[PDB]
RNA sequence: UUUAGUU
RNA sequence: UUUAGUU
RNA sequence: UUUAGUU
RNA sequence: UUUAGUU
RNA sequence: UUUAGUU
RNA sequence: UUUAGUU
C-alpha cells in the first residue's frame, strides 16, 4: 500500500508548484532534480528531462533499464500536457515547462523497490506570448 | 497574459493537494467546487464532477454552453489520469479520485472572461487494494 | 484521378444532408443505402450500418472481404463523430445519427474498382435532450 | 435545443460542398469565411484557418479566448480528416483542402451565445497526384 | 546491448507460433508461461494473462511492482492487436488469442536485470465465425 | 474461414523471424518481398515498404487501389511498433527494422480474393546503440 | 456528486 | 538540460 | 438496421 | 491564409 | 487463466 | 527500399 507520507506523485507536484525542499526530500532518502525547458519540439522536452536526471544522479547514466523506466514515465507525463496528440510544433503550439523528477519507494513495503515520478507544469499555447493557458502532467513508473 | 496571482490551474491543484481555502478563493471572486469519486466507469467520474459543479453553482444548471465547456475540461483532465486509453474497468483498472473545479478569469485582461479548470488527484490500479499508484489530471477551458 | 462527377464522399454527404436522389444515384450505377440510428453504444451504430448495407445489397452478405471493407470505412467515419475516443456511453455521451453508405467507382480509371463511403450526420451530447451539438463523419475505403 | 434552421454544422458543410451564400448567411447574422489550403504540414492548415478567420472578422484578433475556441474546433475537424493520427507528412501523406468557418448561435435560446464550426473538405493521399481519396472534418465549439 | 541468443521478443513469438520448447527455455533460465483466451472484453484478456503469469510463477504474486510491469507490457501488446482503439466488444469485434509470457534478461550485461515480454497471436473479427483475420501483438517491459 | 495452411499473418512473421522460403511461398502462389529499413522518420519506413513492394511486384505500381490497401496495412503494422503514438524522432526514438510483405488469399473460399500482410520486426530505442528493445508489428488488409 | 477495487 | 513563441 | 438520452 | 504532392 | 462470436 | 542512432 502507498505510504501516506511518501506519496511520490504528490510530493513531486508540490515541489514543482512551490518555486531546501530538495534538501529535505534528499534527507528523507529521495533522489530529486528540478529543471525547466521550453520548446515546440517534444524531443527537446524529453531530452532535457533525461539529461538533467542523469547528471543530477536521479537515474543511472549507464545501462538501459533506468533510462527505459524514465522514458516511459516521461511519456505518461506528456499525455497530461498534450491531451490526445503528443505533438507540439506540428500542431502549431508551444510549451514552456518546469519539471521535477523524484525517485524513491512510495510504498509501505520496502520490497516494492524504487519508483520514479516525472512531473510537468507550465503553459501551452499558440506561438505568441499570452495566447496560452496552464498545462500539467504526471507520469509514474517502477525502476 | 496570465495573471501571476490568478493561475487557475496551479490554484486548483494546490487546493486539491491540501481551512476553507475555498473561502479565500471565493473571497477573491473564484467559484469553487470540491469532491471525491471512485469507480471503474469513467462516466461515473464525469457525472460526479458535473453534478457537484452544478449543485455548488460553479457552472449554470440551465443551458448547454457551460456544460459543454465543463465536459471538455473534464475530458482533458481525464487524459492525464488515463494516459492513452480513456478506459478504466474495460482495461481492468479502477480509480479513486479527489477533484476540484475552479471558475474565474486567470488573465490580466478582464476581456478574457471566465475560464474553468478541472483537476484530479488520486490512485489508479488493478481492482485490488494496494496494487495502485498515484494519478493526476488537469483540464482547462474557456467558459 | 478522382472523377469530378463521381466524388463518392461529397455525393454521400449531399444525400445525407438533403425525392429518390437515390434513384438518380442508382441510375448512374451507384449502390446506395440510407438509415438512422441513435445509441450510447458504438457497436449498435456499427451494427445498424452493416445490417442496412447488407439488406439493401450495398455489400455482399456472404464472405468477409466486403464486410471487412465496410467495417473499416465505418471506423474511419466514427473518428469524425467521436474525435479522439471512440466511446459514447462510457464517456457519458449519446449520439443520434442519420447515415448513408454509397458504393461505386469514384475514379476516372475503371481499373480502380469499387470503393465505399460511410457518412454520418446528427447530434452528440450529454444524455439530456438539448444538451448537444452536431457531429459529422466520413470514412472511405476500397472494396 | 438546436434551431432547425440555424444548424451551424450542416450549414457550414453545405456552403463548403457547393463551390452569395456567404451573403445570405451574413444577412442572417452569421459570420463566415471561406478558404483553401494544401500541405503536408498540419500546422500550415491550422494557421491558414486561423489567419483567414481573424482577417475576415469571424473571430477577434485580440485576446486568447476566441483563438482558443477556434484552435480546439480546428483540432476536432482535423480528427475527421486524419482519422487516428493527426499527422500528414510524417506519415507520408498530403492534404488538399477547402474550408469554411461559421460563427453564430445555432440554438433556439439566445442565451446559448455564439458557437463556431470549422468544416474541412478535400483529398488526402500519397504525395502523388491521383493517389488520393476524399476527406472530411467538422469541429464545433462554443465561443 | 541485446544478446543475440537471448532476444526475448523473438523467442516469445517463435514459441507462440510453434515439445517443451518451454523446457529448453526454462533450462536456459527463462520463466515461461503459455495460455489461450478469447473474448469481447479486453479486461478478460488482461486477466487471463495475469492469472496465468502468477500461477506459473512468471511474476511474483505478492506486491505491485511486478504486476505493474506485466500490466504495461500487456497494454503494449494489446496495441498491436487492437491497432488504434483498445476496444473489442464495444466496437463489435471479438478476439481469439494464444499468448506467451517470457521473463528473463535479454541483454549482454547482467546489470540490465529481468525484462518481460507479452506476445499475442490469434484472430480478431466480427462476432461471426469466419468473418475474421489474424492479429498480433508484442509488449516488452523491464521488471 | 481462414485456411489453416495459408495463414498469411503467421507465415509472414515466421519468414521475418528466420533470417528459399521466399521460393517455397512463391511456389505456393504467394507474392513476397523482404526488406530492411532504419530511421527516426516514420515516412521513410512507409516509403521503403511501398517501394520494395512495388519493385518486387507484390502490389501493382499503377493505380491507387493496391497502394491504398498497402498504406493502411502498413499503418496497422506501425501501431504494433509504436504502441500509442505513431512518432519516432519527434519522441526521441529510433527504429531498426526488417520487414516482410506477403500477398495472397489466406481463406478457404477462393472468393475472398487477395489479402496483404505487412510484418515488422526489429528494435526501437533511444538514439544510442544498445539503449533499445525489440518491437513487432503486423497489419493485414484486403486487396 | 459527496474515492474505486479481486481475474 | 539550466521555460517556448507570430500564421 | 429502419436517431439516442438524465448524473 | 488565398488546396498539397514522388519513396 | 487454461481462444471469442450473430446486428 | 536494400535496419536507425547521442540530449
Ligand atoms: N489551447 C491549446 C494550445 C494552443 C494552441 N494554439 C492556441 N492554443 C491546448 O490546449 O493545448
Ligand atoms: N498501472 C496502470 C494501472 C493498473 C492496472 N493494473 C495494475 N495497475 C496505470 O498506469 O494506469
Ligand atoms: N461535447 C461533447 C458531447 C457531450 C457530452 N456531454 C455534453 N456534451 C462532444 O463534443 O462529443
Ligand atoms: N489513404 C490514406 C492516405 C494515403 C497515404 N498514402 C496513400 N494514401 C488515408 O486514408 O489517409
Ligand atoms: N477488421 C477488424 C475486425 C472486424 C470487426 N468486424 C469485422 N472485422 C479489425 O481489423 O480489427
Ligand atoms: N522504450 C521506448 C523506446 C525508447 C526511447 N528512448 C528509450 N527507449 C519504446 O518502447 O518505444
Ligand atoms: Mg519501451
Ligand atoms: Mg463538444
Ligand atoms: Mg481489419
Ligand atoms: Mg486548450
Ligand atoms: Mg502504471
Ligand atoms: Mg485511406
Amino acid at each position: 500500500t502507498l505510504h501516506k507520507e511518501r506519496r511520490i506523485g504528490r510530493l513531486s507536484v508540490l515541489l514543482l508548484l512551490n518555486e531546501t525542499q530538495v534538501e529535505e526530500l534528499e534527507r528523507d532518502g529521495w533522489k530529486v532534480c528540478l529543471g525547466k525547458v521550453g520548446s515546440m519540439d517534444a524531443h527537446k522536452v524529453i531530452a532535457a528531462i533525461e539529461t538533467a536526471s542523469k547528471k543530477s544522479g536521479v537515474i543511472q547514466s549507464e545501462g538501459y533499464r533506468e533510462s527505459h523506466a524514465l522514458y516511459h514515465a516521461t511519456m505518461e507525463a506528456l499525455h497530461g500536457v498534450t491531451r490526445g496528440e503528443m505533438l507540439l510544433g506540428s500542431l502549431l503550439r508551444t510549451v514552456g515547462l518546469r519539471f521535477a523528477v523524484l525517485r524513491g519507494n512510495p510504498y509501505e513495503s520496502e520490497a516494492e523497490g524504487d519508483w520514479i515520478a516525472v512531473s510537468l507544469y507550465g503553459t501551452i499555447g499558440a506561438p505568441i506570448k499570452g495566447l496560452e493557458h496552464e498545462t500539467f502532467g504526471v507520469g509514474i513508473n517502477h525502476i
